[PDB]
């Protein structure tokens, strides 16, 4: 069974955001106008039975003062009432300003991601699905105490930390364009989470981080948080074999229990960013490629979302995501007609009307050296038992 994540309320929600717009629902009606909904088993977002239960949910990684300051910056942006000079201070301390600014559902927006997020975990441990796709969640960047490049409550963190909770390890994968480094930071001091960003990094391009300072974890994490850099450029085929021998390789390692990818489809060629040139083809996109040898491995699943600026587009992506997760998972051949079908966002898909998106197409040797020998440090801090040539066989 393939879980996916929705519902009217957090339709309109994950719909609240002046950032991401209407981006959820171009997503999930092109999903529906393919006639996916029908192959899904629809996971509803979780809710609580106080104030209490959901602030110790959240709490379990954000720091009360900061959960208290993102209620409070919906209130006051709830009403006509401007902030005072110390309030404008509480929310500086708290990054809550600029990239990451308040808006009448702040706090309900950013926490309709937590719903849909920890219920979809819920749905994996309870074994009610093999996977769980959640494209309004991927939040990566936010911090315990700190909003961060428009993520304001981590679901992601959130979500892991529920399903270790349940010997239990977690990888987590990150495709976005962008470092994830609030959920490496939350993980950094733990083994039992290997989390792999691969993502680019060069001088003054946020956030700054997964790149040579490398530096991979602490105390008993330490070898365990894994990142690499690339320049911008690159296309599907040099993406894919980047990160092939290492998603294989962390899998034979670690055996993980769960997997969570984070799918944000920034890195698409026609993604206003302009920095890779990865695409939604399948004939190969390097996103369908790193989905589909993760599902090949059998092991429950949390799909989430993140990034994606040409909402279009992320749904192009998202939707052959979506179709490519029911074929492997249920082994049920899926025909995607080239053609958008005609559907309320069917204007926003010009100017061809296509689902392919509207695209023409050693230092990584270093690096595959430096992860294997990560890999192998991992292993022996941790007393693990791998097939040192079979691994390095993959590269
Ligand atoms: C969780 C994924 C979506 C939101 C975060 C993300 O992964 N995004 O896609 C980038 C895009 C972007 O340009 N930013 C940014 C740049 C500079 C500054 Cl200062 C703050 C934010 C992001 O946060
Ligand atoms: C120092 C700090 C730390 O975390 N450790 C450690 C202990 C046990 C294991 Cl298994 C791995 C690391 C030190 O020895
Ligand atoms: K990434
Ligand atoms: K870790
Ligand atoms: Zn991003």
């Amino acid at each position: 069974s393939v879980g996916i994540v929705y519902g009217d309320q957090y339709r309109q929600l994950c719909c609240s955001s002046p950032k991401f717009g209407d981006r959820y629902a171009l997503v999930m009606d092109l999903i529906n106008a393919y006639k996916l909904i029908p192959e899904l088993s629809r996971v509803p977002p979780l809710q609580w039975d106080s104030p209490s239960r959901m602030y110790e949910a959240v709490t379990a990684f954000h720091s009360t003062e900061y959960v208290d300051a993102l209620k409070k910056l919906q209130m006051l942006h709830c009403e006509e009432k401007e902030l005072t000079a110390d309030d404008e201070l509480l929310m500086d301390s708290f990054s809550l300003n600029y990239d990451c600014p308040g808006f009448p559902s702040v706090f309900d927006y950013s926490l309709a991601a937590v719903q849909g997020s920890l219920a979809a975990a819920s749905a994996l441990i309870c074994r009610h699905c093999e996977v769980v796709i959640n494209w309004g969640g991927g939040w990566h960047h936010a911090k315990r105490s700190e909003a961060s490049g428009f993520c304001y409550l981590n679901d992601i963190v959130l979500a892991i930390h529920r399903l270790v909770s349940s010997q239990t390890r977690v990888l987590y994968v990150d495709l976005d364009l962008h470092h994830g480094d609030g959920v490496e930071e939350a993980f950094w001091y733990s083994p039992r989470v290997v989390t792999f960003s691969v993502h680019h990094a060069s001088p003054g391009f946020f956030p700054g981080t997964g790149t040579w300072n490398f530096l991979n974890g602490a105390g008993r994490g330490r070898f365990s948080a894994f990142n690499l850099p690339l320049e911008e450029g690159i296309n599907d085929l040099d993406w894919s074999n980047a990160i092939g021998p290492i998603l294989d390789s962390l899998n034979i390692v670690i055996q993980p229990s769960y997997v969570v990818v984070q799918c944000g489809a920034d890195c698409l060629a026609t993604d206003p960013h302009r920095i890779f040139r990865l695409t939604n083809f399948y004939p190969l996109s390097g996103y369908l490629y790193a989905i589909k040898k993760i599902l090949s491995w059998k092991v429950p699943t949390l799909i989430l979302g993140g990034g994606g600026y040409n909402f279009p587009d992320t749904a192009r992506l998202w939707t052959r995501v979506t179709a490519l997760t029911i074929e492997e998972v249920k082994g049920k051949k899926m025909t995607i007609s080239p053609e958008i079908p005609e559907h309320s966002y069917f204007s926003r898909y010009g100017p061809d009307f296509e689902l392919d998106i509207d695209y023409f197409p050693d230092s990584i040797q270093k690096h595959h050296r430096r992860i294997l020998e990560q890999l192998r440090n991992y292993a022996d801090l941790n007393k693990l038992i791998y097939d040192y040539d079979q691994v390095y066989q993959l590269y």
